[PDB]
């Protein structure tokens, strides 16, 4: 009581294996690096008491892992908080108190610019009955299935950067794949580094964003929307976005 | 106990004069109309238990109300929700359970195309030392003064449609503005009715979006935050916003 200390704050952060500028593992202190940790960071900065907290990577390292397990691992109360680019989607919501949005998100096509002829958004994709590419882990495979009445077997999860361009090089008729559904903020990076054979097709057909998963009733949860409504009208937000993603490439 | 029934929710809801397509009073029960009222009901129609409440108009009729007060109304426990264009702002957030948004929005300059080359955004219009427009009751107001530093005198309020073409019309030479700061909503629907005379100026400065407000700790919040993300998720959010809002005009 008076000797035995606070416990710390239990986040789970996703170990990504992609896109690691957003969220990833570091060699150093505190052992998370990306967009997502100098958003929670200086939203904590901005809470009117200490928060000591402790971050664990959640996921085996070879690929990105579930984002729905990450979640439940918080409604579970194996985690305080699941931090990174957790996408805000209904069955997420139902047992977690998501932050307000620190950025906005939905999903889009990517296709080579070849093959935007015959695959020229989500619709068109839909009808063609070949093989989409997405992330390991992303609500994205449920939504395809569950909303756009995807058949399963037609949806490839790619694991990396590499598999993202192959697939997409190899295209639906050399074991790759028509198109590669996936947030548009991934996809921002992917054409930066991609030299111009790949575009969006079509409008972004989701919107929702990236929030940070507390567990239900937190106090934590509501001061933390608080703190990141408060970056944002002071332009941090945008500040912390230009240090981790420049969006600009040789081919632009 | 036996005998005596639930009260129903209070549901304040703002008393918009302008862009009253978003939300506003129907001589016709439930006495409100527009975009925000059909997601609420939409939301409510989702939930899985009944939602017994009445609508109640807050504003004199004559000028838009204060918003920040409509969200004080809720913490007072004068209503129960606070449902309308209410945009999701720090020190609206403090006191209430916001909903997750159920659409986008964020701060824009409208000007003269004539003036486009002097006043060219945001920054510009700090600097230029001329008046600014605003709507009755906004949080743009505070947001101006606090937060990019304007000389208070400088931010004129105006009713309606007739007063924002007027104020932009007449200029800052002739007891008009050199510009409007508003939420792209609002100016999408004002650049439809104007006759191509208007435009935005730079980037959109701001990101936020509009969302319900419930007291703290309301289970009812939680639920809609779901139920709202369910609309968006199935393309009904879209389906209501056609209905109420098209942004097409005879000179595009
Ligand atoms: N942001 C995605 C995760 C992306 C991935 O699968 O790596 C989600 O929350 O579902
Ligand atoms: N959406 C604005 C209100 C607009 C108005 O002043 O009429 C707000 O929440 O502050």
């Amino acid at each position: 009581g008076s000797a035995m200390g606070s416990k710390p704050l239990r986040i789970g952060v996703p170990n990504r294996v992609s896109y690691t500028d957003y969220v990833s593992k570091d060699k150093n202190p505190p052992g998370v690096r990306g967009y997502c940790i100098d958003v929670f960071e200086a939203a904590i900065e901005l809470l009117p008491y200490p928060v000591p907290r402790t971050y664990i990577l959640y996921g085996d390292g070879k690929r990105n892992p579930s984002y729905d397990n990450l979640v439940n691992e918080v409604v579970a109360d194996n985690f305080d908080v699941a931090v990174g680019d957790i996408t805000i989607v209904t069955n997420r919501t139902r047992y977690v108190d998501f932050t307000q949005p620190f950025i906005e998100s939905g999903l889009v096509v990517v296709a080579p610019v070849k093959e935007a002829g015959t695959i020229e958004g989500i619709d068109s994709l839909v009808t063609s009955n070949e093989p989409i590419g997405v992330q390991d882990g992303t609500f994205a495979r449920n939504y395809l299935i569950n909303e756009l009445n995807i058949l399963p077997s037609r949806i490839v999860p790619l694991k990396d950067e590499e598999q993202y361009l192959s697939a997409l090089q190899r295209g639906p008729n050399a074991g790759g794949v028509a198109a590669i559904v996936d947030e548009l903020p991934y996809i921002e990076v992917l054409l930066t580094n991609s030299n111009c054979k790949f575009r969006t097709v079509g409008q972004e057909f989701t919107r929702t964003g990236w929030g940070f998963a507390f567990q239900r009733d937190s106090p934590l949860a509501v001061d933390m929307s608080t703190a990141i409504l408060q970056l944002s009208e002071e332009g941090e937000l945008e500040k912390i976005h230009r240090k981790w993603l420049n969006y600009k490439h040789e081919c632009s």
